[PDB]
């Protein structure tokens, strides 16, 4: 009826895992180039985030399975009062990379 497992400290990381590529969203009679995929917190709470490739990006990679690892930066770091709110940068990576209760959230007890 308890367990001592108190852990009440995380950390700003997300996880997504890839669903598709080809993707348009027509903005300003324009077409953008965006990717919506589902991502889970350190605690594996559900979420929705949208990414896009950057200059700093090669393509071949993101792979229909694979995972990823998304960085958030808190508003106020230290000394500068503008800072990366929102996804800074991601990662591409494997279900080792996911803690516990993430990689059961995106499997769902499946494996």
């Amino acid at each position: 009826m308890e367990r001592a497992s108190l852990n009440r400290i995380g950390k700003d990381v997300y996880y997504m895992q890839i669903k598709g590529e080809g993707t348009i969203e027509k903005v300003d009679g324009r077409n953008l180039r965006n990717y919506t995929l589902p991502a889970y917190d350190e605690d594996g709470v559900k979420k929705q985030i949208t990414f896009r490739s950057t200059k700093k990006e090669n393509d071949h990679k993101l792979n229909k399975y694979a995972f990823l690892r998304l960085y958030v930066d808190q508003d106020d770091n230290s000394k500068n009062e503008i800072s990366s709110i929102e996804v800074k940068s991601y990662e591409e990576i494997q279900k080792a990379d996911l803690p516990e209760k993430v990689k059961d959230k995106f499997t769902i007890k499946l494996e």
